[PDB]
């Protein structure tokens, strides 16, 4: 009882909790019937990612404004069984196989408020009720200014979130924030490209104030980190943005240092991290880690597919899930790419069950849990959510 | 009910309830008995301000191991209605009001002992759970060396934990660990003075690694940390000091401009600030305080005896906690010096609820709850403490 | 157009020197056809905030150089 | 005449004037006998490595406290003709050979207390008068601190001390203690060089006797994977200065003339470790014979390991030894590795006047005096031994 | 125990006399002290000739005298030499404004004061000496170079002129320290850069080791609050490398942090008076054992800060002694010799009157540590040891 994620759940029976406190079966019906009504936060999406196959694909594209400039529709072939394949592949033919839909076809006005519909009409199906969908605005812009594609996003997503406005006490059904990532065109000076994202980042952030809209909350840092020249640029332009109040999050790709992990949390005052899947190595780092509140981003299907790990129980070692969890480190799980993945949140979820057994029902509202505290909204929305999440959890 | 802060209050009474959302009466009998069999935590205590009055002071200097050289007895005059002044005054009288117990008495080994273990009783005839003293090991060191006086508290304390041994479950009826507060003679050179007492702390935190036991948690960077001085001096030396494992405690001072809270906060990577009452006058810095979850640290007899300020609804402002609650800040309410001020942590908590008219009874519990989340000991230490004070709440 | 800074030097000045030229930087990428008006420099004028509180940041003053805006230093008292 | 090292040897006469200013013979016993008898003082010595072979490591196996434990008995075969090889040998089969005593049979107090016992009986043996040796307390703690390591090396040695007892009532031989730097570079780096700096200062400032076993330098130096890290030693490294030890570089590999100038004017260091190539830059061997900064050699080591021509039968350069001397520069001689090169000092200074011919006995008086000139004790030390080594000197 | 070791030869009589107290009045060591070989580390050439005849003999050798200066010179206070009350710095400089720029802005005025400054160097024993100088201040049409190569060719036509016989070698060897001019108006880092730059430069040209060579700077004071925190950085650094000395002159205040400063971070090699150390035990413990030399003037030390004499009557005693017990490398030198109007001589009879109890083997102790602390080279070091060795008077 006193251990217990929310309150609500005091109120149940002796017999529910007792079914709360059992491991969860990843392949029974009724499980997967549970997990599919729960309501669900999601914290890592991508936008340039979500459909990049099949019937979505046909709809996107056929909203083009000018449909003379669109390129031959060239799907590329998923590996075998790509959903669980049998063998991890690199980062760059995960990256290209989203072909289809990215750069090449986001650079009509008419294309991106339809993907922007789109997206925002799956996660209301999923049950979402709180995103932060994470874009980077100059790459789909060639005649037009990265500030014209950043207000047509905010304002198909304000649209969108007016045009639902479903009844939880007035407010929309679901709640979309924006993130800013870096950019890939690092071919000429990346001082000038970085600079140019964090300014931009900081005009969006102070021309939008209003609280119930969609607003830039945070600037995402891919880092890139060939030479320390960028920590030490990026380390002045912090000391410059920590001032106007926006959060910073960093993606710990491959080679996962520790000692990066060391800059980032002590010297780039990061309140999030990405993947960052080798914590365990260093007992000073993850007391560290656990102790001052910094949350961790787990995405297991693309864990699995990009460096591959064991499932079942049956070289890769075990996923450290659970023993985040034990240790007392902020947790979560998401989508990553939806498109590529070909996966949504609540395959996530029975997936990570399946790679760490003995995970019981409790652990996903823990981890619902750690994510809403962990999140980049403000003291009204947190209570909002609390008690939203609180009272939408389904009795068995 | 939600927003509870705690799980044990939801099998509670609806008319309990309805009594503990009524706003506190601090002139009431009953209310005085229920503040006082509470769960306590405290986090800002001075061992050389414990006894410097009364009977107490006898007690402690007859104690001593070699009488040949106390100085001669002289009790400080105390200002009129020294609970509750009627005007301000300067720190440094504060400060000269408490000159017959420091660094005279505690040069000789059985004193010093003698007033550990007064210490630790009153503490546990207050019935705190967890407190951290604070204490200066160089200045009560003249003959001997600071790693003797460190060893001789610690072997104290430790003696004291061993004897008590209450049942919880086997644990002591009080935890008690040390900060190690910056020397105050700034005569020589300050660097060989800040240089020492950091070596010296992470030498202790090494020595000490047992989880169960008396042990250095953190360093304190005291009034001497050289602000006028080009900012202070970077983070040279903190840059070993957070790897090792040690956290840090900036105290406020005087003016309290927002910058060196700015500073402090980003630069010096601290968890909790001493005091810093003028926080309401930059919504920026409030904001951001509130959403990394930097704990804050009051004492209202303090405050009232230093600085001024009204009572009971009759230039300073109101005082700045309830803003504080409201807002989300991390407020906690502790006792400073116990013998200087004359008065404890129960009439503490009933001068804030008489200082902010409105208090609730519901605040005390967050109170409580925000200072056992920004204390200094591990994961399983936090769990039990939380059980004990879930367990520990009385009805009305 | 040339920006100059604010005189309500009440905040913290540093976030309104950073929203100076972030709001300069980005007016200077967004219009850019060059038969029209645009932002074409900046002024950090008042010296920066004075010596007093802000001297120069000289290494924050790299990225307006690669963005292509000059910047134009006024004289105003003593005069050293 | 005023060139003489010692006042005492003004009244030496002609017949050992002119037996001195002859070259020496290292095959006559007559020299042996002489060069026995001379009292001497070493600056390189190191604990980890005296007894590895032969009966001495049979005692100190022997004498232990839990045997249980005792590695299995194998000693690495020495290469042909070990005391001089044919053929010099890496660094890595240097270290490789002494695995037989180290961080494996020193991890028990019996085994630590009789390597010190035997340690300073052989120095007494041969005649030191004076000695500092080095020792890294980290290396020897699995479930000890490194405090402890520390405190039973100093009772050891200071227990043997007043045990001696023999020149006015002062011990037969003075011996004082170094800390340097551990190997394992696994962990963060900076943890290590934290802990080893706070050791050294927290050691030096609790012992402050000055006529006992005392703290008197850190060896700032087996560690230059990036000169980055000494960069930032030379920003924290005001605190090792002003609490007052000195400091020493060790000077191996490579040995770049940058390296040297970083050393003596960006790291204040007063003394290096080998850096047998200094010739190649006269501004900085007149810089180094300006300054006062002492240079240390060890002819059987790097005999060993670099590999030299002796006898003159001409490939590396001469041994510099000679000309150092001759330009001005402060030499000494040392044992390095006592047991693994299997070489005393004696043997060591009769190897010196092989390698170098021409060398006479004024020059080996020179070293003496050089060695003690650059020792790291105090004015009245250093004439108290400046005494007892001018009124030690036999005569042929 | 002894400074040298010639002394090992005298009889036991003479060594028990040698361990006596010096007497400053009596007439018998009056004359002893003025034949000892004595080494000279800090010397003024803008201060030399400043009343009386040696005025009036440089002012005659002048070459245009068209626009020479009008005669005035400034009176002396009460008792000058040895004076009731200390006079504060600005008035001690103002005392000696009948030389310096504006009578040695002419050539031969600086051929005669140098050849003078030789003539008194050699008739006070002197072996070896290193005069300061600052070439910037006597350049208003030529160019600072023209001066310094004047100052040179005259001390080395000097030098090769005396050329006496201890082994073929000079009467008198003289080195060049240069000083930080003096027109604090324009630019503080220019005059800087410029004054390094023709150090250096001057360095490179002259490297005869029988020869005048400008042998190392002075960084003096010319740090005030934040230039001394800028200046005190790479561009002093790379004159270490360039092969040249530095030397810091510690005068006002002398705060503990500037000392530190100046010894951790200029990697100075001997200081200016600092006559307070004493007051922090590990900052005068580190000068101790790193070999760091201490300049003391008497005459002037006592003229501008008082001090007690002669054991009589706030600064405290003289800290002479003190400095030589604990193991620091302390000198004796003459700083101004036209201003506090003494020679080294008379200074080291004050010094002796200054510290009661002063012997006369601690004059020997002074001399060597005065060897040992110059800016000359291994070969001069041995050869000046061995002419001072062998010249001490017996008793």
């Amino acid at each position: 009882l006193p251990e217990l994620p929310f309150a609500d759940l005091a109120t149940w029976s002796e017999g529910e909790l007792a079914w709360l406190r059992e491991p969860l079966d990843p392949r029974a019906p009724a499980d997967q019937r549970w997990v599919a009504g729960l309501p669900k936060i999601e914290l890592h999406c991508h936008l340039g990612g979500f459909a990049t196959h099949g019937e979505l694909l046909r709809r996107v594209r056929n909203a083009a404004e000018n449909p003379g400039k669109l390129p031959p529709l060239e799907e590329p072939r998923l590996p075998e069984g790509w959903p669980l394949p049998a063998q991890p592949i690199p980062l760059a033919e995960y990256m290209k196989l989203g072909n289809a839909n990215g750069t090449a076809l986001l650079r009509d006005p008419g294309c991106l408020r339809e993907q922007c519909r789109l997206l925002y009409r799956h996660l209301v199906d999923q049950g979402v009720c709180y995103a932060e969908v994470r874009c980077s605005p100059a790459n789909y812009a060639e005649v037009r200014s990265p500030w014209d594609v950043l207000a047509d996003i905010r304002a198909a997503f304000q649209e969108c979130m007016e045009g639902a406005r479903t009844a939880p006490g007035g407010l929309p059904a679901c709640h979309v924030n924006l993130i800013l990532i870096a950019t890939r065109r690092a071919s000429g000076d990346y001082r000038a490209a970085i600079a140019r994202h964090l300014a931009l980042a900081v005009t969006a952030a102070e021309h939008w104030r209003d609280e119930n809209a969609c607003r830039v909350v945070g600037v995402d840092l891919a880092g890139y980190e060939d030479e320390k020249t960028r920590a030490h640029y990026f380390r002045e332009e912090f000391t410059a943005v920590h001032r106007c109040g926006l959060a910073v999050t960093v993606h710990a790709g491959e080679n996962d240092d520790a000692e990066g992990i060391w800059r980032a949390v002590f010297d780039l005052n990061a309140r999030r991290l990405g993947h960052a899947l080798s914590l365990g190595q260093s007992r000073e780092l993850l007391r560290s880690v656990a102790d001052r509140g910094i949350g961790v981003e787990l995405c297991p299907y693309a864990n699995l597919q990009i460096k591959g790990f064991r499932l079942d129980g049956s070289a890769p070692g075990p996923y450290p899930l659970l023993d985040y969890l034990r240790e007392g480190v902020r947790v979560t799980v998401n989508t990553d790419n939806i498109g590529i993945s070909a996966a949504s949140l609540t395959d996530n979820l029975l997936l990570a069950a399946r790679l760490c057994p003995g995970l019981t029902r409790l652990d996903l509202l823990h981890l619902q849990r750690h994510a809403l505290e962990t999140a980049f909204c403000t003291a009204t929305q947190r209570l909002t959510l609390l008690r939203r999440i609180s009272s939408g959890i389904p009795r068995p």
